[PDB]
């Protein structure tokens, strides 16, 4: 049974080599053993103001922000309020288009929809320009043909998602995931009151934070501590403890198996490999050059329920930010990486990986 200051020093063995290989400001980890949320920081949250890194301290997510989007997307499915089968037009109607036709909201929520951009446009900043984007749209692929990562999809699933709820995105996502899951410091706006805790992330020497955007909540904008992120990693690796049962099942569909990309299965947010895995499988698949390109998809028709043998994770980043999530559930191991500084994705799944190999 790894002992607590074994752990403590593997932790620290892998992660101050990779501080000083990839000049990291500061960084907060949480690896989960046994049951049991261990806790890490190291360096700090703001260089000028030299506050150090703390778990209360907030960091920016990006596109691990879609996990909760698919969640969220969960959820509303197991309430009967929505079916992935369904057509985009039924909660959409003003989109007209003749491309539009045989797109479903799972298409939208797997990156299937056949080649929604990366981003939004920044040339769009209101509900006309963004109804004028998807409107000129020109598909690449036909619909269930390729899997192109984008935030221009899965952002546009959430958007559509919480219509039948009647509220707006930022208030579903409080009142159905957050709360239950008490996850108390996870914001999409950050309170007055906790600005004290927002750290500054780094690029070039600069200090930034996350630009407001269309479609950010939805894509790229959760803000949160390792704490929250920690009990936002056990819920998902143990879902039977989840009380409420609308959750609990988006929790499951959101784990299911829609597409299978070569040795990569594609859930809602969530992206699985069959456990065991090599190390080098999930470096490379890592890097830009696979996980940006635009790459054929094989249907799992029934989708695939939760399968335990599993390496589940997402990399996410801001312009000064990066993060990497990554558990086990039939081991009931994981971790959580969160830095104020975007590194190399590589970099992140390979400290990851050694980590979760100890134990």
């Amino acid at each position: 049974p790894v002992s607590e200051k074994q752990l403590a020093e593997v932790v620290a063995n892998t992660i101050t080599p990779l501080m000083k290989a990839q000049s990291v400001p500061g960084m907060a980890v949480a690896v989960i053993y046994q049951g049991k949320p261990h806790y890490y920081t190291f360096g700090k949250a703001d260089i000028a103001a030299n506050k150090p890194v703390t778990p209360q301290t907030l960091f920016e997510l990006g596109s691990i922000s879609k996990t909760f989007t698919g969640v969220l997307g969960g959820d509303a499915i197991a309430r009967g309020e929505i079916s992935l089968d369904d057509a985009v037009t039924r909660y959409w109607p003003q989109l007209t288009g003749k491309q539009w036709q045989g797109i479903r909201m799972l298409d939208l929520a797997t990156y299937t929809a056949g080649g929604l951009p990366l981003q939004v446009p920044d040339e769009v900043t209101d509900n006309a320009s963004l109804l004028r984007f998807y409107q000129n749209w020109q598909p690449q692929w036909k619909p269930g043909t390729t899997r192109l990562y984008a935030n221009a999809s899965i952002g546009l699933f959430g958007a559509l998602a919480v219509k039948p709820s009647g509220m707006p995105y930022e208030q579903a996502m409080t009142t159905r995931v957050l709360k239950p899951l008490k996850l108390d410091h996870t914001w999409i706006n950050v309170p007055k009151a906790e600005e004290a805790h927002y750290a500054w992330g780094y690029r070039d020497g600069k200090a930034v934070r996350v630009s407001p955007g269309m479609l950010d909540a939805q894509a790229y904008g959760v803000k949160t501590n390792v704490q929250d992120m920690a009990n936002w990693v056990m819920a998902n690796m143990a879902p039977e403890n989840v009380a409420d049962a609308s959750l609990k099942q988006g929790i499951a569909l959101a784990q299911s198996r829609y597409w299978r990309i070569g040795s990569m299965y594609q859930g809602l947010g969530w992206e699985m490999l069959n456990w065991p895995v090599e190390a080098n499988t999930v470096v490379e698949g890592s890097d830009s050059k696979v996980a940006l390109a635009p790459l054929p998809v094989a249907e799992v028709n029934p989708p695939a329920p939760p399968v335990k043998a599993s390496w589940v994770h997402k990399t996410g980043s801001t312009g000064g930010f990066g993060s990497y999530v990554a558990f086990i559930p039939e081991k009931q191991i994981g971790i959580v990486m969160l830095a104020n500084t975007s590194y190399p994705n590589p970099a992140r799944v390979e400290a990851a990986y050694h980590i979760l190999e100890a134990l």
